[PDB]
């Protein structure tokens, strides 16, 4: 069983996303994406980290989540300090 696709942001640190395979929060694959302020940008990011999941929409999660290991550019200096944020669920779409 897989975890739910979602992304989490904390300005000043690279974006985090849910590794559906192991349920852990992983840092930005390219090591360059940080917090986004538009819904459209968030949807694009979901599509960027979950390229084959047909993500067509996004919505704020119901519960805040504490996440450790936030990194800075290049996925470097990943401190283990915890920061909790409200993640954005990446919603799979059904094409007709």
């Amino acid at each position: 069983l897989l975890a739910e696709p979602q992304i989490a942001m904390f300005c000043g640190r690279l974006n985090m996303h849910m590794n559906v395979q192991n349920g852990k929060w992983d840092s930005d694959p390219s090591g360059t994406k940080t917090c986004i302020d538009t819904k459209e940008g968030i949807l694009q990011y979901c599509q960027e980290v979950y390229p084959e999941l047909q993500i067509t929409n996004v919505v704020e999660a119901n519960q805040p989540v504490t996440i450790q290991n936030w990194c800075k550019r290049g996925r470097k200096q990943c401190k283990t300090h915890p920061h909790f944020v409200i993640p954005y669920r990446c919603l799979v779409g059904e094409f007709v």
